[PDB]
């Protein structure tokens, strides 16, 4: 009955995840439940023949196949999940449009775009309307998000389809909101916005009328430009949104309580409201926002990524791990260490940017594991993990590192030099980890080792099992394609390399652990994406607790501002 | 409070006057009163530097200055008149926009076009809203017509001005209606309309939404195309207007009583209605529509225009004179006689289009007088009037004929050959009628002899005075610039050329009459534009009555449909 | 024969004067001569009903009426001048379009826009083509500039007019160049330009094709973005312009000698070239660019403007005075002192921003005079000039200060308190300077005291006469409307207030001087706009020379890098 469109950004990787998540948690705090349906105006699936990481962070956060790139913050913030019917893209629609015109359902008539293409989208909205997730019956408000890009060639049938749902019902069910970025000059200083007056012309040229106010800034600007957008849109002057988002999420609820937008949408669509303190419950967000800005540590933590700019390997990783680190009242400092310029391409050229890198990882405490993009780095990732183990520095369990962990262990404890990289040129004789697809049920042939798999542990007392209340079968997902051979693990059992985690067939060693080390965590799944604010992650939380064991801090405050 | 826009046509002179007159007489028959405000998207007044007649029929039907071109049918059908504030055009607006920006009323702020042009049109609508004509107090419905062309570059601020009055009030006060012509190809046969789907794209490209149904045809089409426009406009299939207008006005009320549009607009805007037989009174129009198609005569009537196609010299003249001819139950057959190719350009070249035109006027009963377009005809118009007077045939009083009537009278009764055309080369010595402007009050300098002037007759018993109930001072308007000299009328008084009509100064002989002729009418005003359906015109009605004197026809019928 | 369009900016006051001046001095250094024709897409003249200064710097630099806002740098850099046929705007064209359609030259035909508007612009270009300035015969290259804004509503006929001159001649006579600003990110760092890809769509949507490369930056960016624009425009990759303009003019010729654009336009249009060192003469600009960055002083110079941001009262004043100050090898530091918050609106509110202003003007050396905007400051301008005279600090001759100079002189030397501000409320009895227009020839009625007037001095030995080689009649222009009464100057002759400069009638005292002061300059004309690089200005140059008298510096260098 209720359909509110959500406009993201113009490029996948700018910051549209925090904007769309603000409107989703509004109705969740008032006692209602909604969904999350998006659309990618591209070509096909991003997780197909494209690189695993370059522009979009593709993972497997609670899904049996492939995901999008901006669906990790919805499950962590809201109480909903994502399935296989949520990654709607242009490639998935074309799989059935060509099939329906070839089988024979409309007498084989030659169509164009109307009323067929605009009506085909109606089947994708009315089907996910009464089918939410495992946590609600039927959501009354069904919002539709718009990610990726906006305004292109395929943008014509999108406008003709939005007016169909509006002309059939009343005017109190839709609120159009486009997008208008606010540029910053370098010579003057007056916030003269340009995309604002240009976005109105595009809406009037297709049959739309803007009603809401869209803006994006970083600091509270003056009131001399708030009346400029009101006359250009013929809206209310006291309804201008002045969002000053920087790089977090607590810069949004503090604004709705000052302008006056929490009560405007209630009487606009005639919906219920559970009033208590201020429309929606705010005490849940104030306890996590004020307490966050009261901790500090400035500890040297050297991490390894891929490049030097803002990549897509930690866009949603550094945000989820920060909320779960508030139980220890410690702050971690993230640096930028590129693994490409570290091998022979730096020592043989200029040793200027080579000596300064080792002076920040030896005196650190937590060293992470990067990944691997074809043949763009394989020697520097080996020397980065063996040096931390010899200098009694603990490590964490990061995926895409099991291929290099078995190389440094066979050369230091034994002396197997033939065992090298097997994911580039499989030609060595001591290839421990090779490429073997799934030969069981479900997936047949050369597929990928992922999906809804049951992970069963083997031992008991450890560091990644006692935090779950002593379980027995935890549901975890993976994202890899290489498996360990059960015939080449003969030298791993006669040493101190136990296995505190196996599979349901007792063949694949997905979890490995080295005895004697004070804190050694290594597995295959990704516990960083499951970093809930109410449930800390196994690896990164256990390292800080087992460092200083400072638990007498909560009894020192005693609520000063009570 | 009520504002309904009226869309004319795409060219001045296609038949947009009969369409706009249908919506005007709808509320007049229900007991209400409205106005008529139009706007031309052209340059300025057509009667300024352009030719007096070529594309727009310019007259002086109840006005003290210049008129438009489509204001004659409104005064004859409805009970309202037109003044000097009704010929609104783009040239009149520019006379004050340049003046206000040069003097200094808005601090001289340099702007673009908004919000100055959109607010300037508001002063032209809210001022003529409560100021109707001499016949009502305050009209509740104030409609605004749109003549000339549609879909021009200058039409951009017109779209932003129509939505301003709608967004401030409720949705039950405006009904958008564009235009969509229906062409009929001579190759296929299916009425596939093209401007219908093209007009919807233009409304969506500016910010409008069509709600009504606009169509234009000349024959009842099938029902297979009635549902084609409904799905393209999201309207009701039972509200499609299928008008089959031919060339009159009675082809409109016969359709509203079959589809169902006389009661749709009543509940749409919440207005009053005086029900009696069928919403509005229809017995007044049925007595003039069925009775018209029951008379016949096929009498040879010769008229003179200018060209052979549909010009602008008789567009609104042949329609008003036909309704007033129903009292005698006689039909007049109109032909096409061109006065251009009749002089030495045809007799010396190919004598084919000359001797044929004279075969339809020697035995006719009503011979009219054309006009004058610079130097495109001056000899053929002289031999056309003197030939009918010698063969005892009656004539009519048409303007632009006093310059040629004094030439044939001085050569036949006397022998003044020097007296020739004075409006082309004023070099003759016997120039009777010359160019003399008004030297009295009101108009100063070289102006035009027109305006609200008082015409006082001189004699009594005649043919153009006894029909007005023996008056004494009738208000008539003229449209000329040449006057008769009071010093060169010495030979007109010593013969049988009396004057049964003078002016208020007893100097200008505007009405002349030749004694001895059975029916000779000649004046300067235009009685054809004042041909009311309840008051026949002086000249053309007195010719048929004095022809056969058949008055025993009304006693033969006796109301058959009783 | 040659017509090259020049694209300015998107707002009148961003920095389009230095960009258009670079292409003008290119052909002047090769032995050719060009002109300077611009067009304002606004309403009319800014100096008409709008404020005299707010967004555009309006002056009188060699003109007998009103000027534009970006015509002062052309006369100072190039060897051409400006007249009355150079300030072409949209208001000047409409003065004759309405007149030609009302008189009657094209038979009064009702037209629309073409082919009339596109052909009317041809008369403004072909007339100024063979009529340059007083310094050349006939310029072979006739460039047309485009100031103000670009791309709006009136920009449609401008596109149809540019292609008319191109389709009639060869393709080697025009070079299209639009505009595309390069934005700077605030989070990432990659210079991703957005208006570049958007400007190509606008040119392709009207009938144009971009061929040149337009860019604007401030620092040498990387080469990773130079190949991004080449593929979007299908041009040469080695022809991308990377201008790093900051705030001067010497940041342009140093780039043309590195990329390769000085020889590309020579063979593109087939023109002559006087080769000597590098196409055009460069030794003239290198002597003024290297020597400028080798002087320093950092002297406290307190100036008074109007606001706190970049206004239009010193945009072209601080640039011309800096080049003429290189003869003394001294650098002047300009500050920002607002005259609005200095009167009773600051001492009665908060004295925080009041005490810090007096601590920078008492220890300074050169105090300027601001102006006057109605009633937005009149008391602070009086106390700012009387304090510098008592503290033996010299002043300069700035206009819009003669009304306040006579107030402080009558209260300190005598005691006339009734003499106050006359430009606001003319009700006092001792009104010395009132508003009296020109009552002589040329200007009649209430006009403005400006134009080509002859200024004749009276005395001989002074500080603003000996620098012109002892003249006798210098041609200077003014820009004011208030005149001095010859009957109220009785107390100025009996003291030490001589007049070293009068007019041609010996009535108007345009130049005043106070005896006894070491350096007191006061007049009415504007010598700052005439600050040529080869001829220093009278007032600001004489203050530095008469300060320390340091002339033995040229004999200390001796050309080290010879």
């Amino acid at each position: 009955m209720k359909y509110i469109l959500v406009t993201g950004g113009v490029i996948s990787g700018v910051g549209k995840g925090v904007i769309a998540s603000s409107f989703g948690t509004l109705l969740k705090s008032c006692g209602l439940d909604v969904t999350s349906i998006k659309i990618d105006p591209y070509i096909n699936i991003d997780a197909g023949t494209f690189s695993p990481y370059e522009h979009g962070e593709v993972y497997v956060l609670d899904d049996g196949a492939e995901v999008d790139l901006d669906l990790g913050n919805y499950e962590r913030f809201l109480d909903v999940t994502l399935h296989r019917d949520n990654n709607i893209t242009t490639g998935k629609i074309y799989k059935l449009v060509i099939e329906k015109e070839r089988t024979g359902e409309y007498l084989g008539k030659t169509v164009q775009v109307v009323p067929h293409i605009t009506d085909a989208i109606q089947e994708w909205v009315e089907r996910v309307a009464q089918t939410p997730v495992q946590g609600s019956s039927k959501p009354q408000v069904c919002i539709v998000e718009l990610g990726g890009t906006i305004g292109d060639i395929e943008g014509m049938p999108f406008v003709e389809a939005f007016r169909q749902f509006q002309f059939r019902v009343k005017r109190e069910n839709f609120c159009l909101a486009h997008v208008s970025l606010v540029p910053l000059p370098k010579a003057t200083g007056e916030p003269k916005t340009k995309p604002t007056q240009s976005s109105v012309r595009e809406l009037r040229g297709c049959g739309l009328s803007p009603d809401l106010i869209v803006c994006r800034s970083e600091k509270p600007i003056g009131l001399e430009v708030k009346e400029k957008i009101s006359n250009f849109c013929h809206v209310g002057p006291d309804q201008v949104i002045c969002i000053h988002d920087l790089n977090s999420i607590y810069h949004v609820p503090l604004l709705m309580e000052q302008n006056g937008v929490i009560e405007y949408l209630n009487e606009r669509l005639q919906l219920n409201i559970d009033m208590s303190k201020r429309t929606k419950c705010l005490q849940q967000w104030r306890d996590l926002a004020r307490r966050t800005e009261t901790v500090r540590r400035e500890v040297c933590i050297a991490v390894v990524g891929k490049y030097t700019k803002f990549t897509d390997s930690y866009a949603s990783v550094v945000k989820a791990l920060q909320h779960a680190a508030l139980a220890v009242n410690r702050k971690l400092e993230l640096v930028f260490i590129e693994s490409c310029l570290l091998e022979e391409e730096t020592l043989h050229s200029e040793p200027s940017k080579y000596h300064k890198e080792w002076q920040k990882l030896c005196d650190s405490h937590g060293i992470l594991v990067p990944g691997g993009f074809g043949s763009r780095g394989m020697e520097g990732k080996i020397r980065a993990c063996q040096w931390a183990r010899e200098n009694q520095k603990p490590l964490l369990g990061i995926c895409l590192g099991l291929q290099a962990a078995v190389i440094e262990f066979a050369r230091n404890k034994l002396g197997l030099k033939d065992a090298n990289t097997t994911e580039i040129d499989p030609n060595t004789a001591n290839a421990l980890v090779i490429d073997m697809p799934e030969h069981h049920t479900g997936q047949l042939g050369g597929t990928m080792r992922l999906g809804k798999r049951i992970t069963v542990f083997s031992d008991g007392p450890s560091v990644i099992r006692q935090l779950y209340g002593n379980p027995k079968s935890v549901q975890e997902r993976h994202r890899h394609r290489y498996e360990v051979n059960p015939k080449y693990v003969h030298l791993l059992e006669e040493q101190g390399m136990r296995f505190v985690g196996t599979d349901v067939d007792k063949t694949r060693m997905e979890i490995i652990e080295l005895s004697g080390h004070p804190y050694f965590v290594a597995t295959q799944y990704h516990p960083e994406y499951l970093s809930r604010p109410l449930k800390p992650s196994p690896p990164f939380l256990g390292l800080i607790l087992a460092s200083v064991d400072r638990l007498n801090q909560y009894i020192q405050r005693g609520c000063r501002l009570s």
